[PDB]
């Protein structure tokens, strides 16, 4: 009987058959009190004991959030979609252990992105096996509430402070300070890794004092706090808090009469009433995120990185080649999963207006003018590939070189990566390209199941990445092995060197897409 002894009582897990060995799994161990009734949008609260032996033996509810529908029975989108039942009592976690048992494995902690809108712990291309089984290390991750029922805020306000979903995450974390070794990991060598806003999330458990003492390292994949999507302003935050409560009848005088009021509404009355809390709305819209709140984010997080004031650890950052793509099908004219989606110059211009809705008219030129000097005048498709990149390196890719930087400037060893395979499985058309979330699978070690019909290649790749990823979370370094392998090289601000990954040549390259990016660093905060 597979039985370990934590803090809060005795749990029950499961062993799995994973490539000719054993991995051990504890699948929804509750690590929070559940946030229900009078402790919706309350930080979360301590566990206490429970005699009995808690199952965990299978994925726990994910939390509640609005589900995407736009292509009904397309695996694309779907497979992004929760696969458990939702509810409000959601703060469970899941643990990986190798077999035998180890006696101080190093411990990777995954948080999942979704906007900070959606997202769940127990997706097929999270599974923490694979990982545990290869390398080697204990993989944790974590259900944390997002949607306003996770970042509500009234600034100072208990009741409903921000930033919840935040602190969901770090009290897993302290679990796993105060329960992990039981498991057999090492609390002193623990890893952070996420992706898009795990990734933000990630970034900012480094500026955030109250994590500091939880993990060792990081990993940023595709996110981080300075990307234009990641954090609201104070005010920001509270003016859509208000707008809420408007749109479901909450308007009061108090304060705590206004989230009273939002305590007795349906999870779903809430959930249809988020987009509208916002004038605008582009598909990158965040409409209850992260916040300044005073107690997780003392400060505007551009200023604590400024100053120096974060955790002094090594990281990895990386992107991928066509972040941008993902978000074009799902608003923009002219595009279309079942197309090759070519445009003109002018849906190119009303693509842009859906993703700067308050630019200016000369702004909005600008950005044209940076992104049409072409190669090959026609090349039919110059426009389709120019607005997919406006759109990932703004977002995505400017920002975790920018972040990137000025992190490894305070002394530091930083790692930065460039991934640009397509997977040969990859639901959507091709014209899409390398997009935003499917490097997870290869980070995970998915294509290592040879059951699956990825290709040899894609086996090769997934190892390597594995191999990398895992050594990093260990030694602060992510090589592969001495011999017969491409030196990865840290990140300099004078230099800055990255490495590519794909399956014909990892090479070591300089100030990937600078040119772009001079652009929204030095011209656009002017427009
Ligand atoms: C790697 O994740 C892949 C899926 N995606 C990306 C797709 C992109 C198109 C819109 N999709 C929305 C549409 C919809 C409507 C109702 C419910 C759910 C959804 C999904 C999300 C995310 O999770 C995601 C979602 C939002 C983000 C916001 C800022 C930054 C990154 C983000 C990433
Ligand atoms: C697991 O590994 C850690 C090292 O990361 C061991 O660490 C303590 O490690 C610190 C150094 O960070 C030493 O200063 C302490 O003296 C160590 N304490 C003890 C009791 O050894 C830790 O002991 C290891 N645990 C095992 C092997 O069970
Ligand atoms: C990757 O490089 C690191 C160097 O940082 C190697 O780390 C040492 O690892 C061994 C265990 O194999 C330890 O006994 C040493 O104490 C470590 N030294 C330091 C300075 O970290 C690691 O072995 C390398 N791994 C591979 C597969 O090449
Ligand atoms: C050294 O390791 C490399 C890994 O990069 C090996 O690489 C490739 O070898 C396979 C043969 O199984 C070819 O199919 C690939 O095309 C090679 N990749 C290249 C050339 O980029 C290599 O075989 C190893 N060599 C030695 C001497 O150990
Ligand atoms: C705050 O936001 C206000 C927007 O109000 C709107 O009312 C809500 C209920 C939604 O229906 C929304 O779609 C509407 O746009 C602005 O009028 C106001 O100026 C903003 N104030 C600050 C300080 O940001
Ligand atoms: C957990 O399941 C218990 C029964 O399932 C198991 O009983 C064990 C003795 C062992 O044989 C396992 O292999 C079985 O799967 C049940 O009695 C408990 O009530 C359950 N716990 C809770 C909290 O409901
Ligand atoms: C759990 O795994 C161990 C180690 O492989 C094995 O000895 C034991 O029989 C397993 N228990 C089960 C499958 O209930």
């Amino acid at each position: 009987d597979i039985i370990i002894a934590t803090k809060n009582g005795k749990v029950r897990g499961m062993n799995l058959t994973v490539f000719g060995g054993t991995v051990t799994a504890f699948l929804g161990i509750p690590y929070a009190q559940p946030p229900l009734g009078r402790l919706r949008f309350k930080k979360p609260q301590s566990l206490t004991k429970w005699s009995d032996i808690w199952n965990a033996t299978k994925y726990a509810n994910s939390c509640c959030q609005n589900i995407d529908q736009s292509f009904p029975g397309f695996h694309g989108s779907e497979m992004w979609n929760p696969n458990t039942d939702l509810s409000e009592d959601c703060l469970y976690l899941n643990v990986w252990i190798p077999a035998p048992k180890p006696k101080n494995a190093t411990v990777l902690i995954w948080i999942y992105g979704g906007g900070f809108q959606t997202g769940t712990s127990s997706l097929h291309v999270y599974d923490g096996k694979f990982l545990a089984r290869v390398e080697r290390v204990i993989v944790v991750s974590m259900n944390y509430r997002v949607g306003a029922l996770g970042f509500l805020a009234l600034p100072g306000n208990p009741e409903a402070p921000g930033n919840m979903g935040l602190f969901d995450q770090q009290l897993a974390l302290q679990w796993v300070q105060k329960n992990i070794a039981a498991f057999g990991g090492n609390p002193k060598s623990v890893t952070l890794f996420g992706e898009s806003a795990g990734a933000a999330s990630v970034s900012l458990h480094l500026l955030s004092p109250g994590s500091h003492s939880l993990f060792t390292r990081a990993i940023l994949q595709s996110g981080s706090f300075n990307a234009p999507w990641a954090v609201t302003s104070l005010y920001e935050a509270r003016n859509r808090t208000l707008n809420l409560a408007k749109l479901t009848g909450c308007s009061r005088e108090n304060e705590t009469e206004i989230i009273k009021c939002l305590r007795n509404k349906d999870p779903q009355e809430i959930l249809l009433n988020e987009a509208f809390v916002v004038p605008y709305g582009t598909p990158l819209s965040v409409n209850f995120g992260p916040t300044v709140d005073g107690d997780f984010l003392t400060d505007m997080p551009d200023i604590l990185l400024e100053l120096g004031q974060f955790k002094k650890t090594q990281i990895l950052v990386g992107v991928n080649k066509d972040e941008g793509t993902a978000f074009l099908v799902y608003g923009a004219p002219g595009f279309s999963k079942d197309n090759n989606s070519i445009i003109t110059r002018k849906e190119f211009q009303e693509g842009l207006k859906i993703f700067f809705p308050g630019v200016s008219e000369f702004g909005k030129e600008s950005i044209l003018f940076h992104y049409t000097d072409w190669v090959d005048d026609q090349r039919p498709e110059n426009y389709r590939e120019a607005l997919g990149d406006v759109v990932g390196d703004y977002n995505f890719i400017c920002p975790a070189l920018e972040f990137t930087k000025k992190f490894s400037e305070w002394g530091n060893n930083a790692f930065f990566y460039y991934f640009e395979h397509r997977s040969s499985k990859l639901p959507w058309p091709e014209w899409m390209g390398v997009m935003h979330g499917y490097e997870i699978e290869f980070v995970f070690g998915l294509p290592l199941e040879r059951r699956d019909n990825y290709t040899k290649a894609e086996e090769i790749l997934s190892r390597s990445i594995v191999k990398r990823w895992a050594n990093f979370a260990k030694y602060g370094n992510p090589n592969e092995t001495q011999n017969n392998s491409t030196s990865w090289p840290v990140f300099k601000s004078t230099e800055q060197k990255y490495l590519t990954l794909n399956t014909e040549s990892t090479r070591i390259m300089t100030k990937l897409r600078a040119q772009q990016c001079r652009f929204w660093t030095s011209f656009f905060p002017k427009v």
